[PDB]
Formats: C-alpha cells, structure tokens, sequence
C-alpha cells in the first residue's frame, strides 16, 4: 500500500482477497460499500461554515473552545473561564468545526480505503470532493495553521494544547496518497493538497505554538508526532520520519513511561485509565506509520531502555477488568477501544495474549465506525 | 404576600422587604443581583421557532428536543432505530436549539421577573414581559402548548410523554410572569394571551395521551409532572386543583416510590442513581414551594401508606455529606452544591436544624449568577 495512517498489512490482505475472489471479504467489503453509500452523497463540510469568526476575522481559520473550560458562575461575564478537568463544556457543539471535521474525516477516510481495496472510481470521485472543500478550496478551504484551535475565553496567553484537534483531518490527509492515480484526482489537485500539506508541515514546526505542542510531556507531545508523521508520510519524507521517530517519539517515550511502565503525566488526570489509552492510541498511530519504513515502535528502546511496551503491559489487566483500575476515571472506560490497540501492540510484539484478547473483545461485525475498516480480523 | 408561584414565597418577601427598608447585606446583595441581571436586559428574547430541522408536524412552534440517551445504533446502515445508553447524554441533543434556549428564555425571565417583585422597577418587568411574549404568546414566535415532539427519539415507533420533563424549564418562567402583573408594561392584554395560552397547556397535559401517560409515571418523571402541573395551576389562580394535585397524586406518588429504607428504589436502578435520586426530591421540592403557600406541607404530610418524604430527605443525608460513600451506580460526579437549597428547603419545612446547618455549610457561592439561587442569600 502507498504509505500512510492505517495498518498496511491488513489492508493489502483485504485488497488481495477481495480481487481473488474470497468470499468472506467480498462479503466484508460489499457491507462496507453499503456503509459508504452515505458518504457519497454526503455534502462536503468547511470550516468556514460558522456564524462567529476567528480573532482574526477569517471564516477559514480553524476554531474550537478546550474542551474542559467552562464559564465561571462567580464573575459577572464568567471570564475568564475555569478548567474542570474531564467535564466537557457542551458549549464546544457551538463551534461546527470540532463535529465536521470529524465527520470529514470519516468519510474521507472510508471512501479512501474503499477506493483503494475496490478501485471503484466512484470512491475516489466523492473522496477527492471531500478532500478539496475542506483543504484547498480557494474560498471554502481551511487555512494551513491551528491557531485558534481549542482557544479559551479570557485566556491571557496563547497555547498549542488545541493542535491535537488536528487528528480529526490529518488521517484524511494521509489517505489521499491512495486516490493518487485514479481519474479524479487530477495532477493539480495533488499539488495543490501537496502545498496546502507543506504550509501545514511548515506551521507546525515553526509556529511557537507548534514548537511548543511538540515539546509537551504528555500524550499532546506523542499526539503532536503521530500528526507530524502523517503530514511527513503525506510528503513521502521518509527521512523525516525516522528523525522524528528517533530525535522526539522515543525520547518521549522513555519519559513518559515510568519505571513500573504506568505513564504518570495520565495517572494524575481525572480521565486516567482514557487517557493512559489515548497515549498509547497516539503511538499506535505513529507506529502504522514507522513500521511501514521498518520502525517498530512498540519494541525499540529508548536511549534509556524504556519500551512501549512496557506500558500495554501496565495497562493491560485493567482492559481485562477495568473495575480493577484504582486511578481517578470520573467516567466509564470504553473497553472496546482496546480491541484495535491491543491487537495493533500484539502483532506488532508478537504477543499472542494480546491479539486473543483483542478478538474476545472484538469489533462489531456490522459497525460503521470508519476506524474499524481494516480489522474485519477482529470482527 | 408574593403572588402565588414557583418560588420559596418566604424568603422573597424578607428579600422585598428588606430591601424596600434599605437594609444593607439586602441591598447590595440585590444590586449585585441587578448587575447580574444586566445581560437579561439586553438579550433578544428567544422563540422555539429558531431551528431548521422541522418537526414531523411541519410546524416551527412545535417544541422538539431528542431524548438525551438514545444514540445511532452503529450496526445499523442508517443508525435507525436509535438505541438507549442511560446516563449518557448524546451530544445530538444540541442540535436542537430549544434545549438549551428554553433554559436560557427561562433563566433571563425568572431573574427578571423576581428582580422586578423584589425592586419595583419597571424596566425588569418591561424585559421580563418582552421574553415572556415572545417565547409563549406571540403569534409567529411563541410556542404552540404542547409537549408533542419532546424527546422525540429516531426510529421509535411508539409515541411517549416522557419528554414532558422539560417543560420545567419554561414552565418556572410562566409562574413568576404572575409577579410582574400591575406593572405598566404588562397590559390586561398581554395577561390574557398568557392565561388563554396557560390553558390550553393545562388542557394538552391532562387530556392528552403523552401527559395522561406521563402522569402515571412510576418515577421522578410523575413526581416532576405534577411539579410541572402545580407550577401551571398557581399561575391559573386554580387553588382547589392544587389541593386535589397535592393531596391525590402527588402524595400517593411520592409515597409509591419511598422504600421503607427511605431509599428511592426506581432511582437506584439507574446509572446516576444519586443524581437521579436528588431528582426526584427537587420536583417535591418546587411543588412544595406552592402547595406549602396554601398550607399543605409535602415533607412532613404523610402518604396514606404511612411514607412521608421526610424519610426520602434522611436516607440521602449521609451521602449528600460524603457524596463518595454513595454505592449505586453513578457514571459521572455529583454535584454538592444541588444539597444545599434541597436541605434547606427541607430542613426548613420539617423544623430539622441539622439539615438546615448542613445547607449553610455547603452554602451558595455569595456571587453566583445562577438565577435559581436568587432567592437564597439565607445560604451565600
Ligand atoms: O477534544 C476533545 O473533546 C477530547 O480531546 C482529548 O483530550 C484533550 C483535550 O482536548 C484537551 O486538550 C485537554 O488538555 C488538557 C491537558 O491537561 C493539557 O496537557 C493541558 O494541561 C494544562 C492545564 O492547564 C493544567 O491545569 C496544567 O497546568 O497543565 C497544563 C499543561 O500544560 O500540561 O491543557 C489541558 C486543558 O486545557 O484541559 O486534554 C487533552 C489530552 O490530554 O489529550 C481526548 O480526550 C479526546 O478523546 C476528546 O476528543
Ligand atoms: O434533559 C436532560 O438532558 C436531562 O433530563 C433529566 O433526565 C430525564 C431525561 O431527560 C430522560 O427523559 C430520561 O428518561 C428515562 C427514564 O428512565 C424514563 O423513566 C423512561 O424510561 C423508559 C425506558 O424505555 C427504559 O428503557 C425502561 O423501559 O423504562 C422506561 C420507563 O418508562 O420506565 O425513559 C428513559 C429514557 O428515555 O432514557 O430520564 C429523565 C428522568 O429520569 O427525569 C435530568 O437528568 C436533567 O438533569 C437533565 O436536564
């Protein structure tokens, strides 16, 4: 498969037994085609489609709130907003960008990969519609920065905490390397996705909020990778990400994980047991990636020793019983996300225990959750 | 006397009256509640009519929110039929904009409208009257009275009253309406639509199959109808109904659900037990606010059975202090601070200083902007 943000293994399995004929797939992929009809007709989404503007005036300019701030009852404007860690202010459903790049992404990202396994034009043609409205498109376009992503009302500095938002659209950029070569991806809308690509690339090494998101010492610096390998993988820099995967994934790793493999920057969240999994989730991304090229960062060591690991191992009984976890979790734990990371880390480590539990668990047969395309293995 | 209505009628008088005597913590307590207020002011009054997506009846003054539990069913190509997840609220609700409108529309009145009673002031009643006609009577904006499409859910094909709940949230707004009548701004008029509006509401919750069916309700959506039902009442100057309501239903309902631990069993079966719990006791609560203005006490009156709420109050008190001791499901964090009015509000009507010190100890925040909490500078 063209490099990019899924396991490549699983999907070159299913392109080659849905063109041999086998039934089973066929079968699979005939229920995904039913899936994906919706996102053939689906009308494709922009970020300028808001009613209140950036502070920089531009309906292109990508805006969220952070998700955890909330208006303060005891100030008569409520500025500045307060943090409640865990507790999501519904007031991020005002701002359409942070639920239509998600649904952007979805059907982008399925209508990739089915194009890809079938080599149906069609899924290539309303892909390639999606990927033009919300990336290059000279008026509905997004523009190439995430400076006011996850902003805060009555927030005196800036911050890079809302570039994690970036993973809603940054898989759907990956997934237009495999509707390259068909006819509705023309030579010009890949350059112009190629330059939208290197601006984004560009803003987020070099903008302060880049430069700091990048440095940070939870799962946003490992999220901040997972992104930036996506952009690179997008750009074929091949080099670039084993740079990043050594100069910053790893030294990341080998800080974020203690000595008993628990990632303690998580331990101390309100959401721990989530966002222990939403650390490891963001290497697991990375490693779709890196192990394309022949880095297997579930198994290289830091410069310390430390291995990821070590830290799936932590976690792994309390996906077993997630009643056992004895960290503050003010919500329940979704078990089933430990199917795909569980089997992702067990292949990957050769872990047979992890890949049997990652099928008990198991994925619905029929969902459509879009992340699950490729793991009819677990269905 | 206050006006008859949705609200503790003895503390709004010591508040009215303090402040018409220039007392001092009154009077800067109520000038902070003014500048809160300002907002209100300058707000433009909100309609059920603001949305895109229409109802199944085509009509844009037909409330309609989702049932805040029932997702898209992923296994499903067209996520159809929706499917339940108690406790967890689908975040598809917002995408009604009434939900969250009509808290706002029933905010910006009840601050309004006590702020005009407490005050005199005519531009609180002028603001409040303005919300008030735009959301209920107004012939283009105002809402149709019914509950017909709340909590509607995709794909069910039964109909259901269950959505009826949240006509709390506008119906608060209705009752304090009474305490701007006799300002200059609320004409004889603007009395009438709002009385003729008020009764074709009370006609479509009793006769209609949704509030039939929502009236028998085993739970707290019973014990919140009548609250609703009462609210509705008082506002109609219906005082023998009120007795009826009080002494028919909501008694014998609130005795049906009190085990004889004191626990609330239909409410321990649900993944925010505690919260669910709390409640059911803030619907006896804001009905007690007006059968008590007629003297008929819900904590301490009996039900025939021999239950009293009063038992229903001491089960949770112990855990309205330690709120982790709790041991029944409860999928998100309590919130303490809805202990406070609760157990003054009982503490106060059963003569119980334990609860009543423990409310003031949990206390308010002196300079909240949360409208409910006007009344209760007694806990800030
Ligand atoms: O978008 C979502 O709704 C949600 O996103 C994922 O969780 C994200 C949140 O979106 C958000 O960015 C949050 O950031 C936290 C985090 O703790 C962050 O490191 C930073 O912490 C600050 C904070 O001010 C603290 O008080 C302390 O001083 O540390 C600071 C620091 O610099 O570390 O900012 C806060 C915040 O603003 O709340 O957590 C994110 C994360 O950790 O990834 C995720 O849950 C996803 O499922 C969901 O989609
Ligand atoms: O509006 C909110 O977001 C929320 O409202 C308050 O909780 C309300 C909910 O809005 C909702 O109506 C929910 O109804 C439950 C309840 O359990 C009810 O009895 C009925 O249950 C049905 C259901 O079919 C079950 O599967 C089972 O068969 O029992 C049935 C029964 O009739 O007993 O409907 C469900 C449902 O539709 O989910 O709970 C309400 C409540 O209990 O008051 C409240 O949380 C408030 O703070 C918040 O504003």
């Amino acid at each position: 498969a063209p490099l990019g943000p899924f396991n490549a293994t699983l999907l070159e399995q299913l392109k080659n037994d849905y063109q041999k004929g086998e039934k089973e797939v066929t079968r699979y992929i005939e229920l995904q085609e039913k899936v994906a009809e919706k996102y053939i007709k689906m009308t494709p989404l922009s970020v300028t489609a808001k009613k209140k503007l950036p502070p920089s005036k531009d309906p292109r300019d990508y805006m969220t709130l952070s998700p955890y701030w909330w208006p303060d009852s005891t100030k008569i404007d409520g500025l500045p907003y307060i943090r409640k860690d865990g507790e999501r202010n519904p007031e991020v459903y005002e701002y359409p960008e942070r639920e239509n790049a998600n649904r952007f992404g979805d059907a982008a990202y399925c209508l990739g990969v089915l194009y890809y396994i079938t080599g149906k034009e069609v899924y290539a043609k309303a892909c390639a519609n999606h990927l033009r409205t919300w990336f290059t498109d000279p008026k509905l376009g997004m523009n190439p920065n995430m400076t006011y992503a996850q902003a805060v009302p009555g927030m005196k500095k800036m911050r890079g905490s809302g570039f994690i938002d970036s993973r809603r659209f940054s898989r759907a950029l990956g997934v237009a390397k495999l509707i390259e070569g068909s006819k509705s991806w023309t030579p010009s809308d890949k350059k112009k996705l190629d330059d939208w690509a290197t601006a984004f690339c560009y803003w987020m090494e070099n903008s302060t909020q880049g430069q700091r998101e990048s440095h940070a010492a939870n799962n946003h610096g490992l999220w901040y990778e997972a992104i930036h390998l996506m952009v690179l993988a997008y750009l074929d820099r091949t080099d670039r990400i084993r740079e990043v995967a050594e100069q910053s994934i790893l030294p990341k790793m080998g800080a974020q994980i203690a000595d008993d493999g628990s990632l303690p920057q998580e331990l101390k969240r309100t959401l721990s047991l989530h966002y222990s999994t939403f650390a490891l989730e963001a290497l697991m991304e990375a490693n779709q990636i890196t192990s394309q090229i022949g880095i297997n960062l579930w198994s290289t060591p830091a410069s310390n020793g430390k291995v990821a690991s070590q830290a799936v191992d932590y976690l792994y009984p309390f996906y077993l019983n997630p009643e056992d976890w004895k960290f503050k979790q003010i919500k329940p734990f979704d078990q089933s996300r430990a199917a795909i990371l569980l089997y992702e880390a067990g292949t990957a480590l050769g872990n047979q225990k992890y890949v049997d539990t990652a099928k008990r668990i198991g994925l619905k047969y029929s969902t459509s959750d879009v992340e699950t395309i490729p793991y009819l293995v677990l269905k």
